[PDB]
């Protein structure tokens, strides 16, 4: 066999073939050691670790793959892990990756295909046979409030009426032998669907959590595609293939046939339990900061022979919470802007901003034809984005003109720092949903859930009127073409590197 | 040999010895080519170029050294050029460099020593014998409004009463055979002294411009040491040695004995001429943006045999306008804060901010004892800094706690992005002097000369009260010491780089 983008086991193979995998066959402790190695990998853009000999692995549960969506060292294949989720060449640009993830947005869905069995059915454990506290679930950060089994699996929940099945990543930790607790927060789709079941009031939410799903599916799971859109059919259109799914044993949900590990059960409409703290995407943990979270009951586990659990050891740069959350949100924001008739060509969440900013590249020819001003345009952009779920995680939008490559953080920083006058060239948004996970929100001086957002206009005045009126004081723009070429051609002759 | 910090010719030797120099002995055009090579050096942190065969060099005037204060590639000796200005080991940290530049602030001055002659007297040209338009003055950027002879020399002017002699860098370009035009703007000391002569009204300002001065002198020339303080005596205290100076031939000013090239003349109290545009430190040139500047008359040139003119090809990162202007301003700001009883331990202007920000590291134990709040503390800090000349070039101050290394831009960006809530955690300053060279000031939407400043508080709430209440979600802080060491010790064994 199955292609890498359609089968996690094949994806692991692909990373090996790529010389992008280190297989660790000696015993590794899931209590911190696996996550520490993965953390170091993510901080240094090293090869992904596959822990084949995890202390506590029994009867096939489980090996761990760390850093599944993290960066490679080389510039040429920096995003190659992400490309391997999507059948793209390993040298694919971020633009190419994001365009692939947006491609299904004006295609008919390709609904999934139901097949009678698959590798995820190779082994099973009923509710007399498993204990979640006895599995080699990792402690990811030393101060975490639980062992976070769920950092890179896919929650599956369906609206009561059956018309929308959502796939998404949301964290969860082990509560006891047969329960998890996790985040289920607005405006996320798992929360939206949970609210539908709670208003109906009759039962707990049928649920499954599938780990080691098709890589193309985990990417859509991490993207804020629209309300009401079933991720499986979006992935089918993106990949050009209907995804093969098998029915759960204990409920009527459907999971990818090649899932490594599947939990089946219910998400309670009534019960909560302690959740967190967790070392999070912005780079912090607040020890002792436990709060009630949603509570999941597990009734059944099914799994592949020699099952592999993917794990995100998230925190400071760079891991899946940056490469996927930020970039995929930025992609959806780009599309949302264009659908609102805003002249945005590109969007990216700079890593340097801890993926709390999105830089929006403006087609300034189109802007000029709008015959508008900074104040008006900033407000329009911020209203569109900050009032929408796709903008949830993003607290600063930086508008830049056509000369800036938004996928290059040094260039975004240059433009922000030199073209946006603090205060005057910004519009603050206090009456929008805020992202409480940012430390200055949930642990800050103001409301955790509201405000703290800004549109920073790094468009220069003449970009709204007559056109750019500067040249950069750089090698590229400050010297004629023939001179530049001469200098390059004589560079090593003269004595330079 | 004479020591490198005391003699520019010896400094050039030192860069060669260091394998930090490329001697270009074939013909190089001062019309763009020399500056293009230097620009490329600065953008890539390559070796400094010494142009020994400059097209248009005659009778000893002149060779060019580019990139005298720019960065080296290696992290270990990144600031080695700057260290070579100061007699410091080439591996000196930025903290060490800035401490050396601040050291003379609580020492008695060591006034200069007058000697009868020096190398700067080896050759001379009277006012019948030179023509500035006939010298190989560089065109530094293709759209510059003149040939900028003066990018790394030292202007010397003295108060009418004789009590203060200032040394400073300010740009100047050739106007005609015997005149320059340049920037002389408030609140700079050359401007302050010029205003004293203008109020006296009796004559033009006696002036000299010395190129290829002692490196320790050019560093102080680039630093905003206090009003009324004679740089020569500050440099003498910093270096532990009295600087040797020779009298000008045509006026009673005194220049370093080993200056490569000296212009003697007057800075007019009445005349102006076209100046600019110039490709500037923030990374831009605005073609055609010429304005009246100060006008200098040159009466005499003296120079060393085989004179070398230093040149800054300034613009986008990284050159002297970043490494020296930003860092030296930040050093003075650190001291100014401490003298105002503010608990600041360190300051640096991040390169990523185009040296428009300064990050201020706070001793949070001291902060806690102040029993203050963010609003109050931000306002106090901003009032101190933004009302002072040392703050002139800086538009954003970022307050950070003790965990942040302000000399590491990635860590400043992380703290700013995650700990400062836009709007609420900031105080805007509109009634302070602004720096018009920033594009969003002089080419922006508001007053060029006023406002546009902000204090951004990236201190978290408990840093004012009870202490830091988080751990970073990073390898260093999220795992115990013994585990970290194990992972490091087994890193290459396991298969990692
Ligand atoms: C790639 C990744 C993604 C998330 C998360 C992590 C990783 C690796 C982990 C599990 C490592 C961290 C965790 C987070 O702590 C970060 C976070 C992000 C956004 C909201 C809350 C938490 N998390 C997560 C997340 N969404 C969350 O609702 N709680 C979560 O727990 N997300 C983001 C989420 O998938 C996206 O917002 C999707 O758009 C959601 O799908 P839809 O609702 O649009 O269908
Ligand atoms: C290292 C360097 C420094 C400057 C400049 C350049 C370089 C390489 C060049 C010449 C390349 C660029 C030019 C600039 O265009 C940048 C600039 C900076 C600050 C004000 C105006 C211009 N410039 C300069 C500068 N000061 C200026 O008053 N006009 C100047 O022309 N400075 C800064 C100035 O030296 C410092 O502010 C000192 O504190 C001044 O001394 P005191 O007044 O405190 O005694
Ligand atoms: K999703
Ligand atoms: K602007
Ligand atoms: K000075
Ligand atoms: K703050
Ligand atoms: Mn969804
Ligand atoms: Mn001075």
């Amino acid at each position: 066999a199955q292609p890498a983008h359609l089968c996690f086991r094949s994806f692991v193979e692909a990373l090996k073939v790529d010389n992008d995998l280190v297989e660790i066959n000696t015993p590794i402790d899931p209590n911190l050691e696996a996550a520490a190695i993965t953390r170091r990998v993510c901080e240094t853009n090293d090869k992904a670790p596959l822990f084949n000999n995890l202390i506590g692995m029994k009867n096939g549960l489980f090996r761990i793959l760390g850093a599944p969506g993290s960066l490679r060292k080389s510039s040429a294949d920096r995003y190659g892990r992400l490309a391997r989720h999507l059948a793209l060449p390993p040298t694919a640009s971020m633009r190419e990756i994001l365009d692939k993830m947006l491609s299904a947005s004006d295609m008919p869905p390709i609904p999934p295909t139901i097949v009678p069995t698959g590798p995820c059915k190779e082994n099973s454990l009923d509710d007399s046979e498993f204990d979640l506290t006895e599995l080699p679930v990792p402690l990811i950060h030393k101060s975490d409030g639980g062992k976070y089994i769920q950092t890179y699996g896919m929650h599956i929940v369906q609206s009561p009426d059956g018309t929308w099945t959502n796939w998404s990543i949301a964290r969860a930790m082990v509560h006891d032998k047969n329960h998890l607790t996790g985040l289920v927060i607005p405006p996320q789709h798992i929360w939206q669907i949970h609210q539908m079941w709670k208003k109906e009031g009759r039962s707990d939410v049928p649920w499954a959590l599938a780990f080691g799903v098709p890589p193309a599916a985990i990417m859509a799971s991490s993207m804020p595609i629209p309300d009401g859109v079933t991720e499986a059919g979006y992935v089918g259109a993106m990949t050009g293939s209907s995804l093969e799914l098998v029915k759960c044993d204990t409920n009527d949900l459907y999971v990818p046939a090649t899932s490594e590990i599947v939990l089946e059960g219910t998400l309670s409409i009534s019960e909560t339990g302690p959740e967190g703290p967790f070392g999070e995407m912005h780079g912090y943990i607040f020890p002792g900061d436990t709060h009630l979270g949603a509570k999941y009951k597990v009734n059944r586990i099914t799994y592949r022979n020699n099952a592999i659990m993917p794990m995100s050891s998230c925190g400071r740069l760079t891991d899946e919470t940056h490469t996927m959350i930020g970039s995929l949100a930025a992609a959806e924001i780009r599309k949302l802007c264009q659908q609102n008739d805003l002249p945005i060509t590109d969007a990216f969440a700079p890593f340097e901003s801890q993926v709390t900013w999105v830089a929006l590249r403006v087609d300034t020819e189109k802007l000029r034809a709008m015959k508008t001003t900074s104040e008006g345009f900033r407000k329009r952009v911020g209203d569109v984005v900050f009032n929408h779920k796709a903008g949830y995680t993003i607290h600063r939008l930086v508008l830049v003109g056509d000369d800036i490559d938004v996928y290059e953080g040094k260039d975004v920083l240059w433009a922000f720092s030199t073209r946006c006058r603090p205060g005057m060239d910004e519009t603050l948004f206090e009456d929008v949903r805020g992202f409480p996970l940012i430390p200055y929100m949930g642990h800050g001086n103001g409301p955790a859930h509201r405000g703290g957002k800004v549109v920073s206009d790094a468009l220069m005045p003449t970009e709204y009127t007559t056109g750019r009126n500067w040249e950069a004081a750089d090698f590229n723009q400050s010297y004629p073409e023939d001179l530049k070429q001469k200098v390059l051609d004589n560079w090593t002759k003269m004595g330079f590197s």
